[PDB]
């Protein structure tokens, strides 16, 4: 059933929540993931994909969001619907933009990335183009755009 796993999911935040330590969020992370994996219902995967974003911003940490990018990325590989891509894509930015470091979202265009060469349908690979060019712009750094740059253009030699 989806509203059986959804709440499920919710409750891993709550009783995360209750638990009230870093070491329990990074522990919701993947208990919410590994849930996602056995799942088929993009309702379902769209809710890890909240609940993952929403224990992000609960703990602030570099590397709470580092694997909360991570988790989100390996949730859209296994996904087939468009619209559960193009959000885990838009939730990498807002995930990496809850720290703003450089290391983060030097992961977050790897991820969106990853995310792209699964994907078959171009209005996906459109949207990790755009999200990934956003991720270069809350950067600022020139390895940054660099790395952005090797990344688009990687897509559309995939593309062609």
């Amino acid at each position: 059933d989806s509203e059986e796993e959804q709440e499920r999911i919710r409750r891993i935040l709550k009783e995360a929540r209750k638990s009230g330590t870093e070491e329990s969020l990074r522990q919701a992370i993947e208990d919410v993931a590994q849930l996602a994996k056995k799942s088929q219902d993009s309702e379902v995967l769209e809710e890890a994909i909240r609940v993952i974003l929403r224990i992000a911003k609960e703990s602030g940490s570099e590397e709470a969001l580092r694997q909360a990018i991570r988790a989100v990325a390996e949730i859209a590989k296994e996904a087939q619907d468009s619209e559960v891509l193009e959000e885990a894509i838009r939730v990498i930015l807002r995930i990496a933009k809850e720290s703003g470091s450089e290391e983060a979202l030097r992961q977050a265009i790897r991820a969106v990335a990853e995310i792209a060469k699964e994907a078959q349908d171009p209005r996906v690979l459109e949207e990790a183009i755009r999200v990934i060019r956003q991720i270069a712009e809350e950067s600022g750094s020139e390895e940054a755009r660099r790395q952005a740059e090797r990344a688009e253009e990687e897509i559309r030699r995939r593309a062609q």
